[PDB]
């Protein structure tokens, strides 16, 4: 019909939005992951879903104790992989264990092997970021919150996964309207932004903080928000 940013146009002080994320949230950007191969840090995203980072951590730790290999998950199967995640104390032992054994058989019977670093030799043209955002979501269970993040985490690449804590902030900044799925949410935020990897990833590093730290579901800290003298939905809070 007509690209998102036309519908809804970004505020003037949308670059000052960024510089208060980054200057409050962020000022000093964690590192992103350089795992040995894409896949492990696809693996990595998963585990941290829907899960505290403590345990996530832990899971890590364990699943890679146990499986050195990725070839050697695979062979367990998914009852092992299950057994191996539920050890580590995880609450969605079955459902990721069938989704991570999915994304690995498939890889063995489509690609004869358990590596996504074909992924890395994309050219990091607008093209080639789009044939390494089709190969990830070719993937069984992998959905477009999960593709933005294994873009933008492990391969380098200026993708824009905006978070659900995020995504709550922004439309309490009225951003983008309550109408819009996370899947527009992110495609406006990805027309709106520079396409330039570290930005992208200070957005999204900072975005999360503030929604999860200030901005929270229930009772915003809307008085201690960088961004207090321009979201309108302070005052209902407050
Ligand atoms: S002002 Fe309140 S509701 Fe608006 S983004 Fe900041 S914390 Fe969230
Ligand atoms: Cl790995
Ligand atoms: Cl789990």
């Amino acid at each position: 019909s007509r690209p998102l940013s036309e519908q809804n146009p970004p505020p003037v002080w949308f670059g000052e939005y960024l510089s208060r994320l980054r200057d409050t949230y962020a000022p000093e950007l964690p590192p992103p992951r350089q795992f040995p191969d894409p896949l492990g840090g696809l693996i990595r995203t998963i585990l941290s879903q829907q899960n505290t980072r403590r345990v996530a951590q832990r899971q890590w730790e364990v699943l890679t104790a146990t499986y050195p290999q990725w070839e050697a998950a695979l062979l367990d199967g998914p009852d092992g992989i299950e057994a191996t995640l539920k050890s580590a104390g995880g609450g969605l032992s079955r459902m990721k264990a069938d989704y991570i054994y999915g994304i690995l058989a498939h890889l063995q019977e489509h690609h004869g092997g358990l590596s996504l670093r074909f992924l890395r030799e994309f050219p990091h043209t607008p093209e080639g970021h789009e044939q390494a955002r089709q190969a990830l979501a070719a993937l069984p269970g992998v959905g477009h919150k999960t593709v933005a993040l294994v873009l933008l985490f492990d391969l380098r690449r200026p993708a824009m996964p905006v978070d659900t804590h995020m995504e709550r902030a922004a439309k309490r900044l009225e951003l983008v309207p309550a109408a819009w799925n996370s899947h527009k949410v992110e495609r406006w935020y990805a027309e709106v932004m520079p396409a330039d990897w570290e930005t992208r990833f200070a957005l999204h590093i900072s975005g999360v903080r503030h929604g999860r730290d200030t901005c929270r579901s229930k009772h915003p800290l809307c008085p201690q928000c960088p961004l207090r003298e321009f979201c309108p939905s302070a005052s209902i809070f407050e």
